[PDB]
């Protein structure tokens, strides 16, 4: 194989500041933050998820190591490491958060342009993923988040390579077999989660009896504002031969060309008459010194 040249970077503790909490969780916590490169002027906005017990270090470098491997604008990606007590990880700010929470919390104003659109875009970040010879074998809707309501990216890879049930391949659920393939199962998951607005894909249903639910053929139902064009793409990710599941690369193709009429494929009450923030809004840049700020997207090297 060819030499992973990537860069990690070592950051001073000093040369950042937290400002709030985002999260709370097992690993311990991810706050809102402020890097500044000493002697840059510039500022960054930053996510921080810190941790310790040896056997679980490893486990956020290895996150770190996948993190570090990646550059495509629909995965985040991942800016330094700093060593002090637990290890911390520094990566790009998401500002709106985890794109299901997104489509939880604005179902009311999220287009059939918005939606494809985002289809597009992880389409697009898995793909990337694929040329890289990587797998997500976690890819969800919990686990994209949005910088802008026009730009999400891939972020969780505490389970990449080169148990979340309900979004995996059957031979993943009954062989732990993972490909790209699998990767495409649970894009169609994500994709449904989307277009049901956040729903719980076969909520209530224990995930022990999903296994032999799938074997028999059944899947998840056709939400109501997807046309047969987009259900159908859903459908073909769900296969049980993985090879005659759609490609990435496939996928992206045929969400974009329906991207160009959203109408045509989605059918939701009250659309083109929506509006999301936008980077060409007012007081769309907070979350009190903006000056000399500057997007993680936009600082480089
Ligand atoms: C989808 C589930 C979810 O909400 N996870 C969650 C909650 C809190 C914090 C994070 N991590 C995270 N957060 C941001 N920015 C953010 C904006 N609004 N919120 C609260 C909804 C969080 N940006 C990130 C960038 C990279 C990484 Cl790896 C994590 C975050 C996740």
């Amino acid at each position: 194989e060819a030499p992973n040249q990537a860069l990690l970077r070592i950051l001073k503790e000093t040369e950042f500041k937290k400002i709030k909490v985002l999260g709370s969780g097992a690993f311990g916590t991810v706050y809102k933050g402020l890097w500044i490169p000493e002697g840059e002027k510039v500022k960054i906005p930053v996510a921080i998820k810190e941790l310790t017990s040896p056997k679980a270090n490893k486990e956020i470098l290895d996150e770190a190591y996948v993190m570090a491997s990646v550059d495509n604008p629909h995965v985040c990606r991942l800016l330094g490491i700093c060593l002090t007590s637990t290890v911390q990880l520094i990566m790009q700010l998401m500002p709106f958060g985890c794109l299901l929470d997104y489509v939880r919390e604005h179902k009311d104003n999220i287009g059939s342009q918005y939606l494809l659109n985002w289809c597009v875009q992880i389409a697009k970040g898995m793909n990337y993923l694929e040329d890289r010879r990587l797998v997500h074998r976690d890819l969800a809707a919990r686990n994209v988040l949005v910088k802008t309501p026009q730009h999400v990216k891939i972020t969780d890879f505490g389970r990449a390579k080169l148990v979340p049930i309900k979004w995996m391949a059957l031979e993943s659920i009954l062989h732990r077999i993972y490909t790209h393939q699998s990767d495409v199962w649970s894009y169609g998951v994500t994709v449904w989660e989307l277009m049901t607005f956040g729903s719980k894909p076969y909520d209530g249903i224990p995930a022990s009896e999903i296994s032999s639910i799938l074997e028999k053929g059944e899947r998840l139902p056709q939400p109501p504002i997807c046309t047969i064009d987009v259900y159908m793409i859903m459908v073909k990710c769900w296969m049980i031969d993985a090879d005659s599941r759609p490609k990435f690369r496939e996928l992206i193709i045929e969400f974009s060309k329906m991207a160009r009429d959203p109408q045509r494929y989605l059918v939701i009450q009250g659309d083109e008459r929506m509006h999301l923030p936008s980077p060409t809004d007012s007081n769309f840049y907070r979350a009190e010194d903006m000056d000399d700020v500057v997007d993680a997207d936009e600082y480089l090297i």
